[PDB]
């Protein structure tokens, strides 16, 4: 039990200091409204380590001394800060490479003839936008006139097409992929008693669907599923705002995202690095009305004085 | 001294083991923007509670062992918890029994020939709507166009019904009745130094009112009180929104709301049970500026290992 | 070292117990959103200390026994408090000594012949408004239709006047004078490490402009600063309303209100009374990129049974 790291700069970032002078981390993988953020704390003897390059490419690999790391990410540096008394440092980073805090708000608007979420980030951000290369697997027909007015172009992912029109959407920003979620690549887990730090199970039936139900053009009707997951309620009917074509299938949209506060546990780990927003946990070795899949929402290395608390909350994967 | 409970499940809860197994209560008494929220704490020997039905109404009685219990409320069970190690739960419970959280998102509109908080409350939510036996003793002229557009049928009392168009409404979802403030019912208290744990005796003079204006249809006016309790003051003009017919006597609206804020104190109390959100209080033997009636906004009666702590806040009732 | 103070009422506030009874003190100089706020807090000797005037006149000194005390300030007790066991008060007070937190919610509209920023403050808020003597040294050709429709009148200085239209505005209630910020008047210091108790000294590259564009009339165009005090950026493109002729130069403001978040120190210092919110630092004795001018957002003076601690914040002030 013994954990390292391996922080590369790939330039003149500090020269490899960062091994000597680390006192903290922590880590995000969030697929809601942030990135990932590393956090360093580095030492002063009176000045030693100078403000580092705004914008350097950081690679972290986290893990045990004698096992081989673990994928972590890769980070550029936007926000620092200093302290008091003993001098001490925030060298936080955020999710990408190529474009981290700069140069990702240029906006637009699309015609009606463009697929939505094929036309909106394949066929869209290819040209010199927010984040290059990151894809939806969605290529549902969409031929509804369909444009962002003017949205902060890191929002008008989120007004109009991975929280409005999500359908479960993800938009992970490390990696570059923001897929859906219902876990479209295989990977479980299994936890018990014998791993687990600490607990939060919570539920939540402020916010149970038993219909769900949208709204239509005017010339407005609805289209509803009946069965959210659950057969012990009858009718619950919500809207928010009107669609043109969108909210056709976009009722599947408010199926996720109130039954994933219906069940949502935050547990502590020692460090693993076996834990990824995009996979879920099998919690065996609990009651009765716990055990199940549970997609995660997100995971916090940290290091400490004190070690691993990789804390992983997560939400109702069904 | 002994605090001693009845928690009556009228069912299948758990077998009357919350009589052996509890460790904390909290409760409320909230005319404003909630319900009443009982908690409780109840141990683990590795799995010995199961987890309850998510909408079984309890009944809930304290006060001391040797004494009459006093009349408490009546709950349904909607969110639920864990913990970590020590294996707790979190077993919270709203007002309503025959509708808790749910059945309660029907909405519509009404007509011109509906006479507010009469149309609205005593005859429009009785046709299986938000909870059904709760009247409004307001019964004036009111022939204006109104309906709800579209709210969420517990905030279409608080954008139409219950703070806009108050006058002083409490909108107090136990017991099935939603009233006015200033005292429709006789109930008089009295407290001392002899009495109270602590204080919290606060004040305001940003949200004086010196007059109260509002406004009308366009073919634009006004009509306006001119003493709200303060004869200190000469002119304080302030306006939010446009109305029909609704503001023509709910000037008396804003005269609580920015005087509610005028004086608030919050103290605590060992355990009464004689303390609610409709009963005025005389706080005796103090200072000045203090000795007076006070409307009590939320009373919350807990366990604890210490005992009782019932901390009554109020607002300035002249 | 023996800090004093004297509090001077003009009146009958308290027959100068004051200076017996004290036990902390808070002060601020904030030009955004608020005023300045006093706070004391007073014993109880079972009642000896009445409610003081609501709106009366307090003129407050600091400083070292043995050295002339600074200016302070003027101020009018708005709210107050209670205790419980040790019964304390709260009498904290607001800015102006003519209004306080009464009479000021006069409001209205302009016509299009009104020089903005003078035919506003200067020629606009003598005639019995929010406060009557202050004035804004800017006097730029404004031929423009501009009106307050129905603003607040604290906030009709900050929806149209010092915030959307500030072009550095400091709006600050105290001394009656709402002027612009970087450096009118000739106010430089000079701190080190000797000095100084605590730090934190934060920066921002979310909100690094880079360009600054805005919008115009109908028959839409923009004018665009092309360097915000930066090189290292490119392109950087942010709009959020409309204007008619406001905006022709109040580009300039968007310059301030992302470069004062871009570098901000918060600092704390045993008590001087050399502090105010419109004088410039010079952080000697730091790091590489710390060293240089900062207008200081706020100071703090504070009593406690410890003594001083003027926690000092700033932004960059390039």
């Amino acid at each position: 039990m013994q954990p390292s790291f391996r922080i590369v700069a790939d330039g003149t970032d500090v020269t490899q200091r960062l091994n000597d002078r680390l006192l903290k981390l922590t880590l995000l993988d969030k697929p809601g409204m942030e990135s990932d953020s590393l956090t360093l704390r580095i030492d002063d003897r009176d000045g030693q380590v100078a403000l580092p390059r705004r914008g350097a490419v950081l690679e972290v690999h986290l893990g045990y001394a004698g096992e081989p790391l673990m994928r972590m990410g890769r980070f550029t540096v936007d926000t620092l800060q200093w302290a008091g008394p003993p001098d001490c440092l925030t060298v936080t980073a955020k999710a990408g490479d190529m474009r981290g805090s700069g140069k990702t708000i240029r906006s637009g608007g699309w015609e009606g003839t463009t697929l939505a979420q094929v036309c909106r980030d394949v066929g869209a951000r290819n040209g010199w936008r927010v984040e290059c290369p990151l894809q939806v697997a969605i290529a549902r027909v969409d031929q509804v006139n369909e444009s962002d007015y003017h949205f902060v172009t890191r929002l008008a992912r989120q007004y109009d097409c991975t929280a409005k029109l999500a359908e479960g959407m993800l938009m992970v920003l490390p990696r570059q992929s923001g897929q859906s979620a219902t876990g479209r690549r295989i990977e479980p887990l299994v936890l018990g008693r014998a791993d687990v730090g600490s607990f939060d199970v919570t539920f939540d039936d402020r916010s149970l669907m038993r219909t769900v139900k949208t709204r239509y053009q005017l010339p407005v009707e609805l289209k509803n599923p009946k069965a959210p997951a659950t057969a012990m309620g009858e009718h619950v009917d919500r809207h928010l705002y009107t669609s043109r074509g969108e909210a056709e299938q976009a009722a599947k949209a408010r199926l996720a995202s109130f039954s994933r506060s219906s069940a949502s546990v935050r547990l502590e780990l020692p460090g693993r690095g076996d834990l990824f927003a995009e996979r879920s946990l099998l919690l065996q070795g609990f009651k009765a009305g716990i055990d199940g899949e549970f997609l995660i929402d997100s995971v916090e290395h940290t290091y400490s004085s004190s070690g691993w608390t990789t804390v992983v909350q997560c939400n109702g994967g069904r």
